[PDB]
């Protein structure tokens, strides 16, 4: 079965390449069932390991800077969307600064029959109610809820699925920016906006709790499986 890991690392995030690589060398799907692509969206001219491993597919990507940067993230990933129909079964998305700790297995693989979607919960949301979930709330935006609907606050840090259903996703997002950029609209908070309103019409079949996007410091009632790096630490 073939993994493919979507990840952008423009300007100042390309430092986070290296150790996160090692970790996902490391904890990620490390049983020999399974063949990890990586896709590599940098403006870097060499990656770590590039040169010994050939599953590292760097990808030429300018700075874009904020919020184009996170605005146009499936634009990104659909650039190169039949190369990821033909090599890839799955796709997940990482952020830069994500770190693995402990070993993932198969138990994160939206089953064939299901809609083939996996989110996960936000770490600042996992025990808020309703009420407090910072959704889009202009009618005038396709990322628009309703007050009272939704289930969880997703977040923008990790998510993936089987490559169609995911291509089928960064599809429909990418339409969702547009429309709304000609109506003279940015949807707040993006990367998490947009998302929750596809999880909202689109249930995913896997949702990952917060300790698969465990904030560095922070003392929350999981182990941390995922670990968010400070950006702030002196060392980035
Ligand atoms: C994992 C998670 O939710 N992280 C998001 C991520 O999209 C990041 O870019 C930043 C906001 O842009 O912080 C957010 O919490």
């Amino acid at each position: 079965m073939r993994i493919g890991i979507l990840y952008i690392c423009t300007g100042k995030y390309d430092i986070f390449w290296k150790d996160f690589y090692l970790s996902a060398e490391r904890y990620f799907m490390q049983d020999q069932s399974f063949i990890i692509e990586y896709y590599v969206f940098t403006d870097s001219p060499k990656l770590y390991d590039e040169e010994n491993n050939k599953h590292i597919h760097r990808i030429k990507q300018k700075n874009l800077g904020w919020p184009d940067n996170t605005l146009k993230r499936f634009h990104i990933f659909l650039r190169i969307k039949e190369q990821l129909e033909r090599e890839t079964d799955y796709l997940f998305f990482f952020n830069a600064n994500l770190l693995f700790t402990s070993p993932i297995g198969k138990e994160i693989l939206p089953p064939s029959d299901s809609n083939g979607l996996l989110g996960t919960m936000h770490p600042g949301f996992y025990n808020k109610p309703n009420s407090e979930f910072t959704y889009e709330r202009r009618d005038a935006s396709t990322a628009y809820i309703p007050e009272g609907e939704g289930r969880y606050y997703y977040a923008g840090g990790l998510s993936g699925g089987c490559t169609k259903a995911y291509l089928k996703l960064c599809t429909t997002i990418c339409s969702w920016v547009d429309r709304d950029a000609t109506n003279h609209i940015i949807p707040i908070w993006h990367d998490q906006s947009l998302i929750n309103k596809y999880f909202l019409d689109n249930p995913p079949a896997i949702t990952l709790s917060p300790a698969y996007l465990y904030p560095e410091g922070w003392l929350l009632p999981f182990e941390p499986i995922i670990l968010i790096r400070d950006k702030n630490k002196p060392q980035y």
